[PDB]
């Protein structure tokens, strides 16, 4: 149908916008602390602590499968990255501090993307 195509074009554009948003969020992690999943070889007990792991590579895979339907779902995953880290690592750690900085710096980027997604529909 012609509607299903029109939808598919919107999803594609949302995917295009969320791709730029992801690139901007990931620039705020220059140390690449959140680039890849926490290693289960190197942190064997991780899943006893964190029930829903997340990282930028895993968000990228979902993004390119057009698996984000709206900005809310995308933000849930970003928030997992941050909130997982702040629980698993203690306050006086390079890792916790990196998440606080990503949260603060990403907020600005997420603030504008919400307006762009409301604006462009």
């Amino acid at each position: 149908s012609m509607e299903q195509v029109a939808m598919e074009l919107r999803l594609t554009e949302l995917t295009r916008l969320l791709r730029s948003v992801l690139d901007q969020l990931q620039d705020k992690d220059p140390a690449r602390i959140f680039a890849q999943p926490v290693s289960l070889k190197e942190v064997p007990d991780y899943l006893d602590h964190i029930k829903h792991p997340m990282d930028f590579a895993t968000m990228r895979k979902r993004l390119e499968a057009q698996g984000y339907k709206n900005l809310h779902e995308f933000e849930e995953d970003f928030d997992l990255i941050i909130d997982n880290c702040m629980k698993y690592n203690a306050r006086d750690t390079v890792f916790y501090r990196a998440a606080v900085r990503l949260r603060d710096q990403g907020g600005v980027v997420l603030r504008q993307a919400r307006r762009e997604v409301d604006s462009i529909g």
